[PDB]
């Protein structure tokens, strides 16, 4: 029609990742990208054993951000794919008190579901699955009437199975989790009668050995490991759990995955924002509390574990606390701080120029490190772990790096590479050198080139889906969060005490330039 | 003058439209092309070199030979005076169509460089004589003397470059007549001479021939050409084994299961049944080019880049190859197609009746070494089959724990026909939600580095590394008789009547006896 023309808002989006090849001008690569690119449009639209119990999920703070902004959005979009039961209940748990609670779900929370709203109103069937429950925390006697208000829900089950499963998710700051969920063991357990109770728990899991291990003995005598669920935000990417297939189902990359082939292991967080206005808060937890110590360290544990002995939920975390132990203490001297200063076009404020933020404090927004892995398979393997805000670039992906084939063609070749990325596309590809197609020459002639791999909710819906299924495998368990927390603590106490303090960086940098120093220094190497 | 300008390149324009209707079935063609060819073209060193083809009158100094020149050419790969002369023993009494329409008929491109071949053909010169006699040889040596001291260049005589593209049985004459009537400039320069296909048929066969050659020219100059070494695909072979890390760590015994080297061909013998009877499927293409391949392939670490290193180790593991029995080996014999499409090989008139030479044969090699010690290496090739097909197949060891039957084994292919590739196939999980870890399908990672455009032939690098003098492509004295005297004592079994071929009809994969030893000797199936 008139003035709609959105091919010039179409092109750069086939643009923006031409350049994140840059594939030898690959007229294959314009065009066999082109009809995926638009079938993303032409695919897209508005368990038998989930039903058999009722169901009921109770959203502690629904009054939050997280449970408005994506945790209800989470379950609103599990519910057009089908994987709820069709007698689903959700109750929201909070202190506020509303009335016209439709107006409620239909405004506050109406604000913030997904983008498929214009696609389908199926939310106004899902909100009619939602209730709210005003009340306290720490209310013995609160909890007694959820339970009979769940009950009530539980009884009005069609199904023959009694009973009734309860998924508790803790949108709440850890200080109130201890609270409720001995609220939850004296007045709301399930029925006797039949029923499961998992309860989700949000980061963060204290912010040392010594106080996440007082949270862990807090919430011991209410739930076990089988009911606790620590959920992890990157644990459910597609390309992380790929990790255990493709290293442990194909004898090619298991052979190589050892400190006999591998020379550096690089797993990196990207983010081109930085706190943006809301630093505040940011300032008492850091960078490696917020991403490192929890996101990274999951993935390294992922990368370096060894062979489960089967493929149950518990026999691949057992691999994760035992490869974690094999980790020694991170010192400061395998460590380097950064703080983003304002951009140079002005475009990012400072992470300093923020109001919030009190003035002269040493919180890293960037933070490179080396880890050590002292066993038999990664003896000598240096791990650097890199996460950084306001940076270059967004980037969450593993580089591997293997040990140079030296000897027959010397400078010709260089190290192979293996790369997953998961942010903001999916990617694995296995980068090598391949004699130069045009001609014969001094067979010295070579390139190196790559061999990229050919192919409903999001990563934070998946475990979701997944604590409904009762498959614990990415949750962090708590003899693993403790481990996690022994490498990384004293560390942390430098940090606190000035040991170590951040260098500044301008916003759109790759960071420190002490930062790549200490990256070359610790076995990577880089050819453009 | 100029008139003489604008009529020459009217007899240009007429050579390229010559060219096609003699290859194309008339005369509306010839103005249709016409109309594709006006704008088609309008849209906007050292010393002197000698190349002579011995029997340009033979089929592959025009079809593939000089063709393979004239590439080469217009890619900028030889002198800007290189000398050009073809010798054979056959009169042709027009200087110049002979060479503007036998052999330009068989260029390519038509259209965009039909105008190039006619600058390529001004180098082109046409000897008549004979190949045993020393004075036609002297004859021919003076006029490329007079050639060569015609070039300007700091250097002094030339380089000769001499191409047999003759019968195996006049390679001997040929190269005593070069010793003593044709060898280079004395000033300056080398010789080297290319030797094409049947070297001999036996261990026996082909040691006196390359007995009756060197005492002439040394494995220096000798260059027996293989047209598959200079492959784009197998010349990498040695790259992806040396030059990356991942690929060397799985080349081995403890991570490789079963080796297939295949060479599949939908064309049957085609009215030629007297000269395929005599050579088989074994001698054609499978004691040469797949062992080849296989040296290649299982070839130990080079010392270095150097041609005779890369030779070195392709030699010595070949000495670690048993010689092939009978009871590793099953043969084939292609009969008439259900469709009648393609006539049995008893069939042709040009065969003797109850022959039992074999059109398809898969044998096991065994290489006993460190590295391949128990690897089933399996050798397939047959004519008349499902599809054309050359490729590699490299079944890795399956890892059954801790995914067993949600896994299976790695496949590394090496395609070079009709399409190169090279693919890896590896199992991961499939991108699904309620599809858990145990949910997996077979995936590959290729070898995804195209081009802007896309492209040279087998040959052209064979010349040019003739002409570069690097001889890694090309087979040795040693390399030779070692291949041979694998497959030599089989080659005799089969003349004895030990080995009947099984029949089996044109278009099929070929017998079961064929598929039951593959399957019997390390091959895994999937779907
Ligand atoms: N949303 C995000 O982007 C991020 C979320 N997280 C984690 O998610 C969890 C929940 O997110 P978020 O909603 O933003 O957290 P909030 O601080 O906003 O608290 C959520 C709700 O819980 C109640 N609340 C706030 N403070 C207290 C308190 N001392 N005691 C009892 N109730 C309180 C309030 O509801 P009411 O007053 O009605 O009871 C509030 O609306 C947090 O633990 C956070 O660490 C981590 C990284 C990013
Ligand atoms: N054609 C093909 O597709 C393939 C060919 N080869 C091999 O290359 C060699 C040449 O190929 P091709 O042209 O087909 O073979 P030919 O039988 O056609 O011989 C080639 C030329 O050499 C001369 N010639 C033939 N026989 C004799 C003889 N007893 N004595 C002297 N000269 C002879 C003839 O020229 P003149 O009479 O003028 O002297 C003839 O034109 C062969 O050995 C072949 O096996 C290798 C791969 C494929
Ligand atoms: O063995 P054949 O059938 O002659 O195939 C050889 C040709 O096959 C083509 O695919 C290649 O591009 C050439 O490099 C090569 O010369």
């Amino acid at each position: 029609d008139a003035y709609v023309a959105d091919v010039d808002g179409i092109l750069d989006v086939l643009r923006a990742q031409v350049l994140e090849r840059k594939p030898d001008d690959i007229f294959q690569f314009i065009s066999k990208s082109a009809l995926s690119l638009q079938k993303d449009r032409g695919a897209e639209s508005c368990k038998d054993e989930q039903k058999s119990r009722a169901l009921t999920i109770i959203v502690f703070g629904a009054s939050g951000d997280l449970a408005k902004k994506k945790t209800f959005p989470a379950l609103f979009d599990l519910y057009c794919g089908g994987l709820l039961p069709p007698e689903v209940n959700i109750i929201g748990y909070a202190r506020t008190k509303v009335d016209d609670v439709e107006k409620w779900k239909h405004e506050t929370l109406m604000k913030y579901f997904s983008n498929l709203s214009e696609r389908g109103s199926h939310a106004e069937d899902f909100l009619k699955h939602i209730s709210y429950f005003c009340g306290a925390y720490d209310s013995v006697d609160d909890f007694k009437r959820l339970d009979a208000v769940i009950r009530e829900k539980e009884n009005a089950f069609k199904g023959p199975e009694k009973g009734g499963n309860r998924l508790f998710y803790l949108a709440l700051p850890p200080s109130v989790f201890a609270s409720v969920c001995e609220s939850i063991h004296k007045g709301a357990m399930p029925q006797e009668v039949g029923g499961w109770v998992r309860v989700i728990i949000e980061k963060p899991f204290g912010r040392d050995t010594k106080s996440s291990a007082e949270l862990s003995q807090a919430l011991e005598p209410f739930f076990d490991e089988s009911q606790l669920y620590r959920i992890d935000h990157y644990l459910g990417k597609e390309m992380v759990q790929n990790i255990i297939t493709t290293r442990f189902a194909n004898r090619i990359f298991s052979a190589v995955w050892n400190a006999s082939n591998i020379a550096c292991v690089q797993i990196t967080f990207k983010e081109t924002i930085g706190t943006e206005g809301r630093g505040g808060y940011f300032d008492n937890i850091g960078i490696i509390r917020d991403v490192m110590q929890n996101h990274l360290t999951q993935i390294l544990a992922l990368l370096a574990m060894e062979k489960p002995r089967s493929l149950d939920a518990e026999c691949i975390r057992d691999e994760k606390v035992s490869v974690l132990k094999c980790i020694e203490p991170i010192t400061k001297e395998n460590c380097v701080l950064g703080q983003y200063t304002a951009s140079a076009d002005g475009s990012i404020p400072g992470y300093l120029e923020d109001v919030t933020v009190p003035e002269g404090s040493t919180c890293p927004t960037f933070a490179v490190m080396r880890l050590n892995i002292n066993n038999d398979r990664w003896a000598g393997v240096p791990f650097i772990l890199k996460a950084g805000k306001a940076v270059e670039q967004k980037y969450v992906a593993i580089r591997i790096q293997f040990r140079d084939e030296v000897h027959p063609y010397g400078e010709a070749t260089q190290r192979n590479e293996l790369v997953i990325r998961a942010q903001p596309s999916e990617a694995m590809y296995v980068k090598i050198t391949t004699k130069v197609p045009g001609l014969s020459g001094d067979l010295r002639q070579t390139h190196q080139t790559e061999l990229d791999l050919t192919y409903l909710p999001d990563a934070y819906e998946s475990l979701i889906n997944d604590a409904l299924l009762g498959n614990s495998t990415n949750f962090v368990r708590k003899d693993e969060l403790d481990v996690a927390w022994r490498i990384f603590t004293p560390l942390l106490h430098q940090i606190d005490s000035g040991e170590i303090k951040p260098i500044p960086y301008q916003a759109g940098t790759r960071g420190p330039k002490e930062a790549d120093e200490f990256i070359a220094n610790n076995g990577f190497k880089h050819q453009k």
